[PDB]
C-alpha cells in the first residue's frame, strides 16, 4: 500500500515497493 523511507535523515513516502527498492540506492554504499 504505502511505504515511508523515514531513515535517520530521510522521510520519503511511496505508493509501491518498487519506488522504495529504487530509493534504497540513495542509502547504499
Ligand atoms: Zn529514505
Amino acid at each position: 500500500m504505502v511505504y515511508v523511507c523515514h531513515f535517520e535523515n530521510c522521510g520519503r513516502s511511496f505508493n509501491d515497493r518498487r519506488k522504495l527498492n529504487r530509493h534504497k540506492k540513495i542509502h547504499t554504499r
